[PDB]
């Protein structure tokens, strides 16, 4: 008697992007939406969804995607802050960057615009690879993008809707959810990249008690599986400790 | 001017279960659907979806959920083989077991009916915890369920639609995707349980070369993060090796 739905291995999306944002400030988010539509993210190419933090912290960096993903219909799902704005590069640029990455390295799972190169040799300085306009300067670069990374800045990242990666359930807050996503991508057997897709990010990092707390939680959690590793993020290196590193 | 959708933190599902099966044989799947409807999985409570392998191996154990989950609307998503059938315990018993688990340990992320207890002390025998009717006997038990486990038998497992866990991308095939899902649940900071929900699984243990291939791949992959661990599955122990265990 039940009538089942048979599901085939086919990408039946017709929208290229689901653009999801973590929204607290209506004015910043309206700026973002206007800029995306101006730079080619029109209704036949993209839909916009917002995790609604306008009245309080209903969601945080590690939980918002689990609610957004089921509602997305696009091929690629962007998870970005409310305070990015497209300024020059647009829809065709982003498609071309993603398709180029698929060709270069089909093991990618997460892509962003700023992050730290994968497994830096030199732990005496923080490794960075990005191209962006932000509070540190307009149209600036570190390193060379595109390139493989071990962490991404949370202002803008993306994954394929049919090949997602999830954030941890045992951390909560508004720091380190970009690195956590990259690390889970490695556990799942894929990779993270910073691509070259220049946009403007207005926000400033907040090195507050939550930042210090989550830095310690990241080290306590990840040292179990990456003992001795020094994890680079745009916000600074994190010596995870553990194992033989604890001698001294 | 885009019109965004604002998303709130609420479970809007009206169906309790999305029952997803990996299907190659129509007669076995018809028998499954008949049994689920008989034992209380009516259209007001459950929908049924099939990863369609009737014509070829379009999906395999580690990929099928990524196509199924977007199509599910139920609170809990069951992933089962086509050759399980309900025979005594039904809809109300499963709901009661999941609600009890949620009360006992809110950290759970995946549940199944047969698996190996979490971190067994005694590696001289394979740890098992199950209650099932299968090729090894009708109405049989090992161990004591419900209990936390480090692996689950793939014949039937479930997760919350809104708190999923993903299988790896860098393995493919039809063995060890129950253990892989439990290990990724640990990486995500949650837990796996075998619950008491008796059903009939009529698969055979029919041996293939892919079983040994995936056993080796699982050891090569997980030894990186779990060096020295002996991972128990109802199909046998797997010494992952790695680290100090390599000393002869
Ligand atoms: O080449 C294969 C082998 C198996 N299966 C599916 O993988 C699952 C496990 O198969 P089966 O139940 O026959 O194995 P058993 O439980 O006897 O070990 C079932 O859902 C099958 O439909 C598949 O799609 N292709
Ligand atoms: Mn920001
Ligand atoms: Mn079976």
């Amino acid at each position: 008697k039940p009538v089942p739905t048979y599901v085939q291995d086919k990408d039946e999306s017709t929208l290229m992007f689901s653009v999801c944002s973590l929204v607290r400030d209506q004015a910043k988010y309206d700026r973002l939406l206007e800029s995306f539509e101006r730079f080619g993210f029109t209704p036949d190419k993209a839909e916009f969804l917002a995790a609604d933090n306008r009245e309080g912290n209903q969601f945080h960096g590690f939980s918002w995607h689990k609610q957004m993903l089921p509602r997305c219909k696009g091929r690629y799902v962007i998870f970005c802050h409310e305070d990015v704005e497209l300024v020059d590069r647009g829809y065709d640029d982003l498609v071309a960057a993603i398709e180029a990455l698929e060709e270069a390295d089909p093991k990618w799972l997460v892509a962003g615009v700023a992050g730290s190169p994968w497994r830096p040799l030199n732990h005496s300085v923080t490794a960075q690879a990005l191209h962006i306009s932000d509070v540190f300067g307009n149209d600036r670069r570190r390193g060379n993008v595109p390139c493989r990374v071990e962490s991404l800045d949370e202002c803008f990242l993306l994954m394929r809707r049919l090949k997602p990666v999830l954030n941890s359930y045992d951390m909560q807050g508004f720091h380190y959810y970009g690195a956590d996503l990259c690390l889970q991508a490695e556990f799942l057997g894929g990779r993270a990249y910073a691509i070259d897709f220049h946009l403007h990010h207005y926000g400033r990092a907040i090195a507050d008690e939550n930042f210090h707390r989550l830095r310690q939680e990241m080290a306590q959690k990840y040292r179990r599986w990456f003992p001795g590793r020094i994890l680079h993020c745009v916000t600074g290196r994190v010596a995870l400790g553990g194992g033989w590193y604890e001698a001294r």
